[PDB]
């Protein structure tokens, strides 16, 4: 019955055109190049409609069929321009540069959106499996850790640990890191929150967390190198995902040869006393 | 005579091309495209002009009529070419070359203004219609509470009360919340301000709140995970819709179903001992 | 002798295709327009050189002219493609399909750069003429202030007072104000550092800072609505321009038609008892 | 056997399309105008085989030649439409509206990634060679600095000094700067670290730094004007560039004609009682 999955999103259910925008960038990829289709094809409609709303002006057009005309529309709106289906006279060379206006238009928007969706980067940050509450430096501290799937950095980096306990009737307690800053973050970070007497889950237990079904959640956030850009991530975690006592395993092999590694294989491994 | 609308907006009269970029982006969508379809018109004339300029040089014109050329100039400035309209000799074929730099050209521009005024976005955050002072932990705290409309979440979402009373001449004083941060707002947070010793409107009542003639502003600012971009919204209240002693209802039901829910419904709904 | 322009610019000499994308951006419209007409010209060159380094392949040009192959590379590297000029077999219509992967490539490019130089916005706020160092709530503040010329507000804007005494060998002191940090900038802002036992301008007066040669620099930033987007201003004052016990003179007048405006006219009024 | 390079890169081996979108900004320019060709060549490949999937439809062209359809389809997918290879009947017609489509959709895309790894700029921030720690201001300060290569300012610029000393097992140390902050940054600036009580350098001495193995690390970061956007840089030295008891020399001359400049050729000059 967990509030919060593992990847962060919410288990709420919410109850309730006009926020068009936003949507557009929303929809799947398959959506939303069948819209953009529709408008094209619906806008084609309507100027083959107003070549034919005069006398056909077209040359090389059979005569009030729309085949021809939505073609021409179609070679005209996207300056194919044959030399084929071709204007005639005041009214089909307006609504030609007319048409064209709309089509060189269109394509800044439809470019503008496949942008705007483009152009939303992942933070590619690994979250830890498990979470674990241990002695550091002489007080049971609880930590998690992330990683940097990639080459390039991401600069002043933040996170945050955040409880969730229920109680009337849900508390919103942000945990106190040893270090919630990173001004640089390439490759493995340990996130520690010591449990001292401000602590909420000061004290506490596992058997209290579950009585309380307390939930963690992680918030990352920080700004992509590669992308000159900024980028966020969430994890959450429950009292059954917590290693009592449990030691992160240390990730940085040195190689026979030498050379210092980074070894992702160890990142969800724990060890502990038994 | 409230200073501020409920929608954050000012009521101060103002007293006063130079700064087109801005005017660009921001007249009504109608006016913009009446702007680029006058500039697109203009150039074509211009243009087709300096065609006529020079002995007709296009082919399949007619003799010194604009109209021939200025539509030659449309076909060769939107690179349709359809081949009836063609250049001819050293000056048309320069001509063209040069009308096509700038039909490219004024793509990238008109383009790079739809983006411009496209890609400002709206947090889609709905604010309470009230006001509440009530006690909460044992101090009458005065609070307020905003919404998240949409799915996607904003981050490091900030909230700012702001008092305005009037006194001489006005003091604008930023009220301390209990949380002024919120990692991640992706559902319901009331915000609020405890009356303590150094709240200004510490020991006031409704009758002085009136009299100093104080209103309230509402700054929300975030970073929209739908967008990947930085969001804002304002909102204000007067003496007059600040419900003394009322409470405002839970906003989460728990489903038949057993699934927790959140019902923006009773999102305005204020209990009150009567 | 000012270190320092009103503008905030500096007055140091410096010493010493490198820096090209900076460039690029950096360079007056009118020879950015420039560079890119002459990258325009100069390909066409190389491919209708390439036409030409295959037997003509042609139609309907002259032999060996490049005058022919430059325009038809230029019809088909903007795909006007009016069918006079036409290809033949391979390798013509082979350099066609490469050349218009260019046109499509160099407009994207061209764009990019016209998009990049272009939505670099201006905060459009104004600086007060002068500085003036005055009794506020008892004790000489030295103060200055900016106002929002534009309609759209400025969201969490700061402003920074920076003094620039001479010593040895220059001082660079942060001063500080009453209030740093607006979260809101619409219309008149203020901005007070009041003279205490730790301002560095303590005890200081106009001879002294004439001495020290001081000057003072204000730093704004915040982010403009208008654009979505976030903007700065930089203004300089020196101490033959700071009126000793001067107030500024209110900038709110009540209309006659009761509504309350804003003055920009008495903005650089400043009052003096004489 | 430095773990850090004086660029700031790390020297530690990691181990292991899932990311196109990243990749596709990281890719050398001759890979990425190589993936475009091929996409480009690929689809006109697949447009030219669904011209011939039908009985040849396109005019002018030899019969179940792919050489001929795949010339058509780019003279179709990229909008030239000379008039000789032209469409036939309702299945070519359609194959052509539906190909453009795709060239002003492949545009769209080509065009978004062009410009989404055009406009990630570089600070332009020079590191000095060495680093010096000597006293300042009766403390044994260790400090560096750093200077604006260009005109236009890096704004509300911050830098950070950081230890990597080795102890078991490595430590991560944000070292405390007389200045972290400098509200802009337009020629030169020399970041200190005091050593004092809680300095961890503190007591420290060359050959225990050498014990420790220490290095460090530099992360700059602002908001350049240029760009009207952010950006970083980094740098590293070892206990090997450090001059004990150096000092930086002045970079400011003041110039015969009287007015005062920056002089970048003693950027790195340092001077030391010997
Ligand atoms: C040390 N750290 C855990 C603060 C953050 C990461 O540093 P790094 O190992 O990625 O360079
Ligand atoms: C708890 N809160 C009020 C601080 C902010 C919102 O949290 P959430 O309910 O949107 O996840
Ligand atoms: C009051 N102020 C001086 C802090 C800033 C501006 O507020 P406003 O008058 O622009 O709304
Ligand atoms: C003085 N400083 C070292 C803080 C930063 C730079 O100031 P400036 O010399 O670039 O104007
Ligand atoms: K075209
Ligand atoms: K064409
Ligand atoms: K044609």
């Amino acid at each position: 019955p967990r509030i919060l999955n593992s990847d962060g999103s919410s288990n709420i259910t919410r109850l309730g055109l006009d926020d068009h925008y936003h949507d557009l960038l929303t929809v799947s990829w398959p959506v939303f190049i069948t819209l953009i289709t529709g408008l094209y094809l619906v806008t084609n409609a309507l100027f083959a409609l107003a070549y034919l709303a005069c006398g056909d002006v077209i040359e090389n057009a059979r005569p009030g069929s729309f085949t021809d005309a939505f073609f021409f529309s179609v070679q005209t709106m996207a300056t194919i321009g044959y030399g084929k289906l071709i204007p005639i006279g005041p009214l089909a060379n307006t609504l030609v540069t007319l048409e064209a206006l709309c089509g060189m238009l269109g394509l800044a928007v439809a470019a503008s959106l496949i942008y705007a969706r483009f152009t939303r980067p992942t933070a590619g940050v690994l979250f830890s499996s498990r979470m674990v509450i241990s002695d550091f430096e002489g007080k049971p501290t609880l930590m998690m850790r992330l990683a940097n799937l990639r080459i390039e950095a991401i600069i002043e980096a933040d996170v945050h640990l955040v409880l969730v306990r229920s109680e009337v009737f849900r508390r919103f307690h942000d945990l106190t890191l040893t270090r919630s800053r990173s001004p640089i973050f390439s490759l493995s970070w340990t996130v520690m929150h010591p449990i001292d007497h401000h602590s909420p889950i000061y004290g506490e237990t596992d058997e209290t967390l579950r009585n309380s079904h307390s939930e963690f959640l992680v918030l990352f956030t920080g700004h992509h190198e590669a992308f000159a850009q900024n980028v966020h991530a969430r994890h959450a975690y429950s009292c059954d995902e917590i290693i009592w006592g449990g030691h992160f395993v240390d990730v940085f092999t040195t190689l026979p040869d030498g050379r210092r590694a980074l070894d992702l294989g160890k990142f969800h491994e724990i060890a502990q006393h038994h």
